[PDB]
């Protein structure tokens, strides 16, 4: 986007300004802000189109060796400054200080010229052509350089020499306004999905090892353990940095950052499980997704599994040995486990039992038990707080089942309204066609054609997603599907690009089964057709007379005659035909609308076949019986007729 | 479907043709291809119409004996070839190749001709009746014979003797286009359905018995299995060679022929587990029907209950001698096994224990308890990979039992929304009904019409179904509803087919309830109806005057009066009727079309019954009051009123 306007009235601070077309002879004014609508006390409508080098706003007294150095730096591009008296629509002699400055472009193109201006009347000298007193003009010179003196030369009425410091100040802003001419009248990550998914995948095995390494305590995981550590660093400065400078780092100190420190820094190492914060950045990135969904809930669904397994693991080593009288109670999933799997603990010191992956394991699959509400009760809870851990992880494991449940069947769901709309109109369509007993043919050349345009389209209402189009947008849509139209046909070449859209958005478009007819013999014809694809026959009296290939068009001329006609022949399609259909009406909108293309297009659109000229023609069966009644080689009620066919 | 331009077209070759009407006198042309239209310098209106033996295009130097050549073959229907000096639009002299070829039917008619060109103009002789030069008409000789000489006779420009090769090699692609004219104007499975169930039900029994004999390991079972091989070879040959020949064979080596040829060729018996491969033939076949797919979960949980059953086997044998010291170990689901049903391990060697049909089944029980989230577990797991087995056969579990479910509450969603939407309607109008306190008689009223006409409809928006289909099948549709009008009136038996879709395009449907009333006394008559079923009563003044059946028409005749009336009789109906009424304006857009035909509408439609015209009648208690007043046998201001009604 080019917010060319925008940054000058940004930077100006109360500074006023024209714009002028620079390719333009006499330079013509294409934009005037209020402030030079005030100063100048023209009118918007009034200030364009005018010179930007303001000859309307010269006077008497209007140096005109100014008026040729405004013209030169016009011409040869260039930055300048001028003070010069003007006038007004009330015609005061003001002196201005304007700073020309050129455009640029992308293409380096001179487009533009802005002219910014100020008040230096009471600055130079006052000179009236006519005043009540010297007093009345010095207050009318002191109330026009108001925004002059009052915002720019603020403490300057305290000083003397203003000429020396405030006037060259404004010069100098001036100066830094033509350093902020820059915008040049043009328009003015993969990183970060990847660094959340490497970031993703390390929070999946902090989530894993760390709980991991609370309950059951090599080398290179260590360090693997610290390139986590130096990942999940650049990944803070990463978070202060990257988009949404330091505005989004207090919004980060705000949002996230306690956390995100506190996670990433010897019993807080369980403060590392609030490491998955970061995870809460690529959940809303994959919301929207749903099927991916169901592949965070079974990651979750594992991942709960992990941590209430080691979870379980820590209930069961702290209830062993709860006491220093070191008894193993005869009761624990760990003491019924060792009695199970083998090797019970024994003392000599107290000689551990089950081995350590055994232990995990054997504690995971306990609660995917729980989790999943299969439950079959190796591992079963008996102690008190086992017991009520338990019922905490069969909550859990309710709503996390609950979840899953219905993520399922929201996606099955919409897997099936898809295709179950399209089935019972389907049905429906059948079942009005079997209750009003349709002849057989006709019902399935009516199922056949339902069945071809949900395959072509797919279930599209494709005019209402022009409806979802603004005007522009689709009518730009519609030129597109009518190229096969314009750039095939000599009647459309001669067209202004105006009446191309407003042609385009009147052309429905057909898709005739083959075997179907368009026009009836007798149908009205209201609409002339162009046919982009396909193969047709026109057939008058059961008698193929057309047969219209590729870029033809017929119908009936509506503009010359202006009058609704019959079909006098039926136009049956032979293959998949794709016709560019306008009706009469929307044709003669346009065509009314655009007067001088119509002419053009009355000479070079010619009829491939008109359907309202009967075409007068003879069967040479008939003239077989012509000859065959040789063998056989009252009248005045009829043949008075006859002459009434004379008369017709 | 008829493509009998696309197969000339695409033999052609940059040849041109001209297709003639061979049913009609003087051979008018139906069609002329682009290069024929370059070829002739005319236009394709201007061609067409025109004779195809091109008498427009002959000239002075045109020889006659040429022209009753052609016409003797147009007549005899016969393949030809000849050359002749022609015309152009530029009337130029240009020697011409013409072969014609009769197009045949289906029903072997002759009723084409097809008339394809060449330039033979530097073949044979330069004859001009004024050029420029000698080197000036040669070179439009040449340039005129470009395509002829260009991309036919290509090395024919280093050869000699051209009239003895190459134009006898254009002569034969005529003749091998003329081989091409057989396409004659003509429009031009279950053993798979069959095939495909067959090897789905030998993929079921593969895919039970190839985990069976990997993990359990007669002669039936083997001659059966070498069937199963040869039916599936004979699949891949099918589907080699069935639709979707060569292209279909690279697509299948591309697509699915490495997995189907491995799949079915010691230990890569289990490699025999990707022939379900197949299954996903079927699979796209049945993701359309919806409660189908409910048994293909349910086959898939019992698929993979016998998989992972064998798996479970698989793990337990594996567990139980792991080792050359030959241990038991006392921890496994066998071990347990045998310990519950009876008959421990015993050696004397190592005698098994329990039999292996038992053993199966009890495994398939175990993983049956898994998959359903039931979990008895008498068998339950306690070795280290059998419980990492069992973690992995409950996270599928616990998502086969979420696709069962969801299915199961889609299908069970589409079933209730269908009736929903009814109960729905019907609860909102009794709450409608019962807001603004309607009578209950006219409560019922509405309430049984609204069931009434859903136990007909059976919620079918038929106006909509016929907004789905396009123009002609909508027209057509129409007219079959309208046939209890169109095939029993003789109004229209002498209507165009146009008039009588564009008629039947207007008429709506009414089901009169028995005991309701169409047209008021007093209200408007702007429709005229027609009773297809059921019977009428009319009444004015509380007497019935007019009793209709079936066939009768009523309403106002419109178009002779062309004036809105009010109904003097209320018309209610007796019976359920059924009415096809039209609106006057519909009716007098279709007879302002038709001119033709409103006169014989005119005169052959007769009203049943004028709903306009006031009956003047007596009621027999009004003469007997008449009679009675015998016994009883200032008007100024009121009887000249009566000679006001003498005004009257």
């Amino acid at each position: 986007q080019n917010t060319f306007l925008e940054n000058i009235v940004r930077r100006s601070n109360d500074t006023n300004f024209v714009l002028g077309n620079a390719q333009i002879v006499d330079w013509p004014i294409v934009y005037s802000n209020d402030g030079f609508c005030k100063l100048s006390g023209y009118h918007r409508a009034e200030v364009m189109q005018k010179s930007s080098a303001c000859s309307f706003m010269y006077g008497e007294l209007t140096d005109k060796d100014t008026v040729e150095k405004v013209r030169q730096t016009f011409e040869n591009y260039e930055m300048n400054s001028f003070e010069i008296l003007m006038y007004k629509k009330n015609r005061t002699p003001v002196w201005f200080f304007v700073k020309i400055a050129p455009i640029r472009n992308e293409q380096d193109k001179v487009v533009l010229f802005l002219c910014t201006f100020s008040d230096i009347t009471a600055f130079k000298q006052p000179i009236e052509d006519d005043s009540c007193k010297g007093w009345g003009k010095f207050a009318r010179l002191t109330r026009a350089l108001t925004s002059s003196r009052g915002v720019l030369q603020q403490l300057a009425p305290s000083v003397q020499k203003g000429e020396n410091v405030h006037k060259h100040s404004r010069l100098a802003e001036v100066l830094q306004l033509g350093s902020d001419i820059l915008p040049q009248y043009k328009q003015e990550c993969v990183f970060k999905t990847t660094w959340d998914w490497i970031i993703l995948i390390l929070t999946f095995y902090t989530a894993i090892l760390v709980p991991y390494n609370v309950s059951f305590k090599n080398v290179a995981w260590l360090v693997v353990d610290s390139i986590v550590d130096v990942i999940f660093l650049v990944d803070i400065v990463l978070n202060f940095h990257t988009t949404f400078p330091k505005l989004i780092r207090m919004n980060y100190l705000k949002t996230w950052f306690v956390i995100d420190l506190l996670s990433c820094l010897s019993s807080l190492k369980v403060v590392r499980l609030l490491r998955l914060g970061r995870v809460a950045r690529k959940l809303d990135h994959y919301i929207e997704y749903g099927a991916a969904v169901l592949v965070l809930l079974v990651c979750v669904f594992g991942l709960a599994a992990h941590w209430m397994a080691c979870i379980w693991y820590s209930i069961g080593d702290y209830e062993i040995f709860d006491e220093d009288t070191k008894t193993i109670r005869n009761n624990s999933w760990l003491y019924q486990l060792a009695l199970d799997i083998g090797t019970p603990y024994q003392f000599n010191k107290w000689e551990g039992g089950p081995s350590k992956n055994s232990v995990y394991i054997s504690s995971l699959y306990f609660t995917m038990t729980s989790l999943t509400s299969v439950g079959f009760g190796n591992i079963a809870p008996s102690t008190d707080i086992e017991k009520i851990f338990a019922v905490a992880i069969m909550m859990i494991g309710s709503l996390l089942y609950a979840t899953i449940f219905g993520n399922v069947t929201t996606i099955f769901q919409q897997m099936y309204a898809n295709t179950n709309r399209y089935h019972e109109m389907l049905n429906s369509v059948r079942d009005f066609l079997k209750l009003y007993q349709v002849p057989k043919g006709l019902s399935e050349r009516v199922m056949d054609y339902i069945v071809s345009t949900w395959s072509m389209s797919r279930g599209i209402d494709t005019e209402k997603v022009l409806q979802i189009c603004p005007k522009d947008m689709r009518a730009d849509i519609c030129v597109h599907l009518n190229r096969k139209v314009f750039k095939e046909h000599p009647a459309f070449r001669l067209a202004s690009d105006g009446c191309l859209r407003a042609l385009a958005m009147e052309f429905q478009t057909v898709h005739c089964a083959p075997g179907d007819l368009i026009y009836h013999a007798g149908e009205s014809v209201d609409s002339l057709c162009f046919v982009v694809s396909g193969s047709l026959e026109v057939i008058q009296d059961d008698e193929v007379v057309a047969i219209l290939g590729k870029g033809d068009v017929f119908g009936d001329v509506f503009w010359k005659e202006a009058t609704l006609a019959q079909s006098c022949a039926n136009v049956r399609a032979l293959t998949y035909c794709d016709l560019h259909v306008i009706k009469r009406d929307a044709l003669q909108k346009v065509l009314e609308f655009y007067t001088a293309f119509s002419h053009s297009f009355s000479r070079n659109l010619i009829l491939t076949y008109n359907l309202r000229k009967r075409i007068v023609f003879r069967k040479i069966s008939d003239v077989k019986r012509e000859e065959e009644e040789r063998m056989k080689r009252p009248d005045h009620p009829v043949r008075r007729l006859f002459q009434r066919f004379r008369q017709q």
